[PDB]
């Protein structure tokens, strides 16, 4: 009773603020593709194509890898190995590169890849130009992700909530400015991105730079430069597995929908329910990273204890949230696809797909403090193999089975998910239970 109450208080001054970073860091697709409109069937499917194509290779790759930053600066902060803080985030900073490098080599053939595959060429270029125009919002990201665990690893949330809203605000506006008057086309929302980042990147290093918020935690070593490089791979590799498997999954999701009857009827409503469910898995993404923070930190603080009521309340968390937006979309569960689409057939499909989704819901809310919980304590590949076995050696199978032999083409699809998100959890939860917080604490002293 005493325990919980001490780190509720300070997981939920993490969730919150992090929570409202991650709207507004999924709210910056959607504001591109509104403020362009639509300006061609053409144009529509070659943006959408890119942008799915560059999320696919390069930018789960990076969004991540700095799973290692949550892992090493997490515990350092608890040790209170403050040089190291800086020099495992410069040295992120430093390997990023030469992959940022290596993304855009492979980006500058994605008209050819798309072309091989069976596409439109007219597609393939308007989808080449769009992601050849992304490229400066690789090296910007590999800036600014960074940061981002620099400062959240420390508690500092606020100053990621103030630039991320100031960078929501400032797309809107370089949005509006190259759609509308400077009228560039198909790509002027892509160079809007990179103009938006890039400014993200400027505010980020100027108040790290400037700042006396990070006084003690930014500068580096160079002996130690070497060897960060070297443990940010050690759990930058399976973190962002742990990404991409869901994305490319994800991805893979909606091009089944494709090749089922009336596809235009199950990719809109599939369509629908992965909106919805991405739209909870934000706040969803700010329980898990204030789990992953308070954890790591006392990991490093060599308080097992501490850590294990910090997962408590994380958990508690989870369930208000998971509960609330549950029973939010089971009241409207008949009404909600009228805000999706006109269409009658569509929203009696999201009305019979609503407690599906309601599963979906508490699964990926749970399955997310655990893997912030892996984050944190730094077993991600436990992760990314539980990805891979939930999703697709049960899932997947699994979802494909019921949706093209039992007449289930949309909802098979989603069984497929639920099935192997409860899987995922099931996993999650035993090696959440069985694992040693005494030898945590011991090995998160060694990693710093
Ligand atoms: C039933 C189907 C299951 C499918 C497979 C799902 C993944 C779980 C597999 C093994 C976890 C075993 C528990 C391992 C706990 C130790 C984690 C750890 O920290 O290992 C670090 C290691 O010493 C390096 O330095």
């Amino acid at each position: 009773s005493g325990q919980l109450t001490a780190e509720l208080k300070r997981v939920t001054r993490l969730a919150a603020p992090m929570a409202t970073v991650t709207i507004a860091q999924y709210l910056l697709p959607v504001i591109s593709v509104m403020v362009a409109g639509h300006n061609g069937e053409l144009q529509l499917s070659g943006v959408a194509l890119a942008t799915s194509f560059t999320n696919v290779t390069g930018f789960s790759i990076m969004y991540g890898l700095v799973g290692a930053l949550e892992t090493l600066c997490g515990q350092a902060y608890g040790a209170k190995q403050y040089e190291k803080i800086g020099t495992y985030t410069y040295s992120a900073i430093a390997s990023n590169i030469p992959i940022c490098f290596i993304i855009s080599i492979i980006w500058f053939y994605i008209e050819n890849i798309l072309i091989s595959l069976g596409q439109d060429p007219d597609i393939s270029r308007i989808a080449g130009s769009y992601a050849f125009w992304l490229i400066p919002v690789l090296f910007a990201q590999a800036i600014v992700i960074p940061l981002t665990r620099f400062l959240l690893t420390q508690g500092l949330v606020l100053p990621l909530l103030y630039t991320a809203v100031t960078t929501l605000l400032f797309h809107v506006f370089v949005c509006w400015v190259f759609v509308l008057v400077f009228v560039l086309g198909s790509n002027g929302p892509a160079m809007a991105t990179s103009v938006s980042f890039w400014f993200y990147a400027v505010i980020l290093s100027c108040y790290v730079r400037f700042s006396s918020s990070c006084e003690k935690t930014r500068g580096f070593v160079s002996e130690d430069f070497v060897s960060c490089v070297k443990q940010f791979f050690q759990y930058g590799v399976p973190s962002a597995a742990m990404i991409c498997l869901e994305w490319w999954l994800f991805e893979l999701l909606i091009l089944c929908s494709g090749l089922l009857s009336n596809p235009k009827l199950e990719t809109s409503v599939l369509s629908i329910c992965l909106t919805t469910e991405t739209l909870h898995y934000v706040i969803s993404s700010g329980v898990a990273a204030a789990v992953s923070t308070r954890v790591s930190n006392n990991l490093g603080a060599g308080n097992p204890q501490v850590a294990r009521v910090s997962v408590l309340a994380g958990l508690c968390l989870w369930l208000v949230e998971s509960a609330f937006f549950s029973i939010l979309l089971f009241t409207f569960r008949n009404i909600i696809g009228y805000a999706f689409s006109n269409s009658k057939e569509v929203v009696d499909y999201v009305a019979d797909l609503s407690p599906l989704l309601c599963l979906s819901f508490i699964l990926d809310g749970f399955t997310a403090v655990l893997n912030g919980v892996a984050r944190g304590s730094g077993w991600q590949h436990i992760g990314a193999w539980n990805n891979i076995f939930s999703y697709y050696l049960v899932g997947a199978p699994v979802g494909v089975y019921l949706a093209f032999r039992h007449d289930l083409n949309g909802k098979g699809l989603w069984c497929g998910v639920v099935i192997g998100s409860t899987v995922q959890a099931t996993v999650l939860a035993i090696v959440t239970a069985s694992m040693n917080w005494k030898e945590q604490a011991e090995k998160a002293r060694k990693r710093i």
